[PDB]
């Protein structure tokens, strides 16, 4: 029926599935306006995260391929993950990149973390640590392995890619819920 999900409509199959993938992988960029909305305006990410089945394994990876500081912002995200300051710094990073366009050097990245309340010494220790280095490689390798060439993207069980343009919805409230319901149905496939 119309309500049922179908390949080519709400999602597509990856031509080459990824083994050993987290159950839900989100791909984004701080340079990506739709990503900014998914995170800070319309609650798409949080609705998905709040409504997956208990103990679903999730990942959120930044991509390198947008923006003059793309790969530097991938490392920034790794630092945010490593320090547990994702919610603390994400609004400031989106705003700095997209609204004030005041994040132009790696010093500005650091200063944005600091102005958001992050301990400066923790940032400086983490930025080239092995744990951050590995988070960066993990993100970069996932973009390649999952064949991601645009964001926002979300892939379920290494196999099924959401279609941002394939959701049945008439309002943002419906969109976030419908997107989440599709993710959840794909997790059960």
């Amino acid at each position: 029926s119309n309500a049922d999900i179908s390949e080519g409509k709400q999602y597509t199959n990856l031509s080459k599935p990824v083994a050993g993938a987290p159950q839900v992988v989100e791909f984004f960029s701080f340079y990506c306006p739709h990503c900014y909305q998914f995170s800070e305006v319309y609650k798409v990410n949080s609705t998905v995260e709040k409504n997956v089945p208990e103990n679903t394994k999730m990942a959120r990876y930044h991509v390198d391929f947008l923006g003059p500081l793309g790969k530097e912002m991938t490392r920034a995200w790794a630092v945010a993950i490593a320090l547990g300051v994702e919610d603390q710094v994400s609004p400031a990073l989106f705003k700095g990149i997209q609204e004030t366009q005041s994040i132009r050097s790696v010093d500005d990245i650091r200063t944005t973390f600091i102005n958001a309340g992050v301990k400066a010494e923790d940032y400086d220790a983490a930025i080239n640590s092995f744990v951050v280095n590995s988070l960066v490689s993990q993100q970069q390798n996932a973009v390649t392995d999952f064949q991601i060439n645009g964001v926002p993207a979300m892939v379920i069980d290494g196999k099924y890619k959401m279609k941002n343009d394939g959701i049945s919805a008439k309002s943002p409230e419906e969109y976030a819920k419908a997107y989440s319901d599709v993710v959840n149905q794909l997790l059960m496939k």
